């Protein structure tokens, strides 16, 4: 290689160098050695076209092989022997440029102290593309979108010909799909991204220019090319709304719209929004998640994500056009698959059109008119139309109150079909919650339900039909409260009749919908003990689209204004008898184990629900209390004995851990004292999971980098085997609880650099509640928190510095009490990330917003930190940081700034004012600069009224 390095800077010597280098497949010395080789070359101009194709082929094959322990020298070095070597050779550099940006910590790294490396390669690629081989275009889109996904990469700069370059490639209609048009909308989407409230006027542009072009590209690979057009539509969903409220865009939206609907219809049965994608359960899930009306997506569905998505946006852009009655006219369709797509999207559409009363009443008709349809799709599908649209204030007129009974007779009916059994429970349910029917018409129907149970009863045992069989046990306890053992005791038949867990049709068709959460709150309501508690929002997970929703819905109230738009003791033995025939063929059938999804799920959910109600059922103790633990947990064993000895590509764990989630409390200690005092058989439980988990992991980089990496599968798994390890930790201590057990802490500083990431918010969740944590406790998880942010391959990244910025927060009031061993590590970490890590331009937009509460919180507690340690005081720092700083820190800050003013005498309110107004945005030319202007000015002033003065006469001044 040495006298090879001196042969490339005589043929025999170069192709032999070539030759012998492929054979091959400090650094910074062949890199030398090829570039200048490649040159030499050139100057030197078939043969000469081999070489010189030859030559950046090992190039290349090297870049692919030292782009590990490469750095921002050679960074730039290669960089600029690429663009100027070129003034033939070009697949072979747009290669090097291609594995040069696919490790993402170097294109960002890039993205440092100017942007000018970052500049040059966007410029090159844009040149590139604007001169357009065809593969190699597609490449040239490729290390494009690459670098645009770097949260610290400066775009505003470059971004005047970027979105024209990309959106002008697009608008030719040819070539018939590939990656060229889904990495065009790809980097179309995080550029609209970043530009979405920044050059509103570039948008509402660009916007009108790809309304269009997505109503063609939506012909009728195509999964993830739906699933970027969706994702776009995610987007533009303001921008279209606020256009058609300002005329070629009406025409060519309403084209838009009848594409969708168009490709939508013709998508029979197998992928058309199934109604096994929905839940009617009530569970606690977090706000945030996809809900409409009534039911809900599915929690831990990353399957059939995609038509929800279409029906939301469609209901959304439909509303939004009607604005400026499509539905009902495809109501009144003729072929049957748009009946039922107009019949799908009327509880989407409903969340939000507020109809009025006429329209309400007809489309009633007309559902009333399709409920019977002798179709268990259609039939319910319409039922669930119907009971969205019955809970409004419109719904309680009376020129319709008959109209509800007929529903209500076409569902008294439908409950013993398995079909249609579900959506007509809900169809009751809701009419007997919103009142629409009076208390004495809808009592002799309910007494044959609830007596009967045979005929007239919620033929399937689903979410919906424990719902509504809670309802009626209070309705009932409620009108006739002698008699109070004939519900009760009703209940709990129909209960352990319909619950038939260990059998094929059950187990796996409607497994899925029923969860152990509603069994086991309608049989505690049915003894009378009390409902589970569930006092948090559940923890999930979510696929691509939802999660890019989820990044653009905290700053749509931004995007809003910048566009200007002993009886007791009968009944649980009675409920003891008709449940252990349950476990004892369970038990049977799990010693037959020594298979599929649903069986093995359907079996674990059994379990749940048999160590949910354990203490429930041992009050009894008439000796079937020993044999029933001992058979439970009999059934978990074998359970588990099947999971371990698995492939790890069916993914087991996966099912028990979902399952088993939204039983794990919150990791308080009080929440921990009462888990130790009312469910100790779930304690068992997770126990013995924990056991599997620790046994598994002795038997054997990051998906996303953005601040959701903690929403994606593989975190919500590390966090979930992390909380269960805890649960059981303290089980087995009995009295460690709160104080973090040292084994936890060496778990959690015993793991990689791509998990550590993913756990971080277990960490923050145990270190924020009070809890004891040993000295070498914080002073280890900051050694090792700190050194991930100090590796070049994390120094750039969003998640790390969110992470120790996190994590220096969990413990803000260690350093900042005393001098112990730790205070040194916080002051070496406050001086890099405010001195150094901010000015480079490494910081990203989801970083500085951690750093801003970080400080925000810091003048709670010291107020002049930053100043015994040596440098600026924290409040320079924040509002160095408003000033200067992408819209959307500009945006937080501004609305959690009116709480700068809460650690402050009532004296010196103006003076901090001045100081704040010194540092916003002012230049008339820029529009949204004066915009945030005006809205941190409106928030101070609706908050504090000592600056209403100076809040309205600098609104009123400029």
């Amino acid at each position: 290689f040495k006298e090879i390095e001196s042969h490339l800077v005589s043929a025999t010597a170069r192709k032999d160098a070539v030759e012998a280098l492929i054979a091959y497949f400090a650094y910074h010395r062949l890199f030398e050695a090829l570039f200048r080789c490649t040159l030499i070359e050139k100057e030197a101009y078939a043969a000469a076209a081999a070489r010189l194709e030859r030559c950046p082929e090992a190039l290349r094959l090297a870049v692919r092989h030292g782009v590990t322990t490469i750095r921002r020298k050679t960074a730039r070095a290669i960089i600029d022997h690429i663009v100027q070597v070129l003034p033939p050779l070009l697949a072979g550099y747009v290669k090097v440029l291609y594995e040069f940006l696919d490790n993402p910590a170097s294109a960002e790294n890039i993205a440092a102290l100017s942007g000018e490396g970052w500049e040059v390669c966007v410029d090159f690629c844009i040149d590139v593309l604007s001169r357009f081989g065809t593969h190699v275009a597609v490449d040239v889109l490729s290390c494009l979108y690459m670098l645009c996904i770097a949260h610290n990469a400066p775009i505003q700069r470059k971004a005047d010909r970027l979105p024209h370059v990309v959106i002008q490639l697009l608008q030719l209609r040819q070539m018939k799909i590939g990656e060229l048009q889904k990495m065009a909308f790809a980097t179309f989407n995080i550029v609209f991204q970043r530009m979405q409230a920044e050059d509103v006027a570039l948008c509402k542009t660009l916007v009108k220019q790809v309304v269009p072009l997505l109503s063609h590209w939506w012909q009728p690979m195509l999964n993830s090319i739906r699933d970027e057009m969706l994702k776009t539509l995610y987007g533009t969903r303001l921008y279209i709304q606020a256009l058609l409220r300002e005329e070629s865009f009406p025409q060519d939206v309403e084209e838009l719209l009848d594409t969708l609907w168009c490709d939508y219809s013709r998508r029979e049965e197998r992928a058309r929004l199934q109604l096994d994608d929905i839940t009617f359960t009530n569970m606690l899930l977090p706000p945030d998640h996809p809900r409409t009306g009534i039911f809900s997506l599915r929690p831990h569905h990353t399957a059939g994500e995609q038509n929800w998505a279409l029906l939301e946006n469609l209901a959304i852009l439909e509303a939004a056009y009607s604005k400026h009655n499509r539905v009902h006219q495809k109501l009144h369709s003729l072929d049957p698959a748009v009946r039922l797509s107009a019949l799908q999207l009327i509880p989407f559409l409903t969340r939000h059109k507020k109809p009025s009363l006429e329209d309400v009443a007809e489309t009633l008709e007309d559902l009333s008119k399709h409920v019977t349809a002798k179709q268990a799709i259609v039939a319910s599908w319409a039922m669930l139309a119907c009971s969205s649209l019955a809970i409004h204030e419109v719904s309680r007129h009376p020129s319709l109150s008959s109209s509800w009974k007929q529903l209500w007779q076409l569902a008294v009916r439908s409950l013993s079909l398995p079909p249609i059994s579900r959506a007509s429970c809900v169809l009751l349910n809701s009419i007997l919650k919103a009142n629409l029917i009076p208390r004495h018409e809808l009592a002799d129907d309910i007494n044959q339900i609830v007596t009967t149970a045979d005929i007239s009863g919620p033929a399937i045992l689903v979410d919906a039909s424990l719902g509504l069989m809670l309802n009626l046990l209070r309705f009932r306890n409620n009108m006739f409260p002698n008699a109070s053992q004939a519900t009760s005791n009703h209940i709990i038949r129909w209960v352990f009749v319909r619950w038939s867990p260990a059998e094929l049709t059950y187990a796996s068709l409607h497994g899925t919908h029923a969860t152990p959460y509603d069994l086991v709150n309608l049989l505690r309501a049915c003894y009378g003990i009390s409902p589970l508690v569930m006092a948090q929002p559940l923890r999930l997970f979510n696929g691509p689209i939802v999660l890019h929703w989820k990044e653009q819905a905290e700053m749509e109230p931004f995007i809003r204004y910048l566009l200007l738009l002993a009886g007791s003791n009968a009944s649980r033995r009675l409920a003891l008898e008709l449940f252990y025939p349950k476990v004892e063929e369970l038990q049977e059938l799990a010693e037959s184990w020594q298979v599929s999804m649903e069986r093995l799920r359907s079996m674990v959910l059994a379990c749940l629900t048999g160590a949910l109600l354990l203490p429930d059922l041992v009050n009894i103790n008439s000796s079937l209390s020993r044999d029933l633990e001992s058979a439970v947990f009999s059934i978990v064993d074998a359970t588990l004995k099947v999971i371990l000895n698995s492939p790890p590509s069916e993914n087991l764990f996966g099912m028990i851990l979902a399952s088993s989630a939204p039983y794990i409390p919150h990791l308080i200690e009080p929440e921990l004292i009462a888990l130790k005092r009312e469910r100790p058989h779930l304690l068992k439980f997770f126990g013995k999971l924990s056991e599997a988990l620790y046994e598994r992991s002795r038997r054997e980089t990051l998906p996303r980098r953005d601040i959701l990496l903690s929403y994606t599968p593989e975190a919500f798994y590390l966090e979930t085997s992390l909380r269960i390890h805890f649960l059981d930790i303290i089980r087995l201590n009995d009295g460690e609880i709160g104080r973090i057990p040292e084994p936890i802490i060496n778990q959690l500083a015993g793991l990689s650099g791509e998990q550590f990431l993913c756990c971080r918010e277990f960490m923050r969740e145990i270190f924020t509640s009070d809890a004891i944590v040993p000295l070498g406790g914080a002073t280890t998880i900051l050694e090792t928190a700190g050194h991930i942010v100090s590796r070049y391959e994390y120094a750039c990244c969003e998640v790390a510095l969110c992470n120790c910025i996190d994590i220096m927060d969990s413990f803000i009031n260690l350093w900042t009490d005393n001098h112990f061993d730790i205070a040194e590590m916080a002051g070496d970490l406050y001086h890099y990330l405010v001195k150094q890590s901010l000015p480079n331009n490494s910081m990203s937009a989801a970083a500085q917003i951690r750093l801003a509460s970080l400080l925000l919180h810091l003048l709670e507690v010291k107020s002049e930190y930053a100043s015994n340690l040596g440098l600026p005081s924290s409040q320079s720092t924040l509002l160095k940081i408003l000033q200067d700083g992408p819209m959307k820190l500009k945006h937080y800050i501004g609305l959690e700034i009116p709480k700068l003013f809460g650690l402050y005498v009532l004296k010196t309110h103006d003076d901090i004012f001045v100081d704040v107004l010194e540092h916003l945005p002012s230049d008339p030319d820029v529009v949204e600069g004066l915009a945030f202007r005006l809205f941190v000015l409106a928030e101070l002033a609706c908050r504090w009224p000592t600056l209403l003065r100076r809040s309205i006469y600098h609104t009123f001044e400029i």
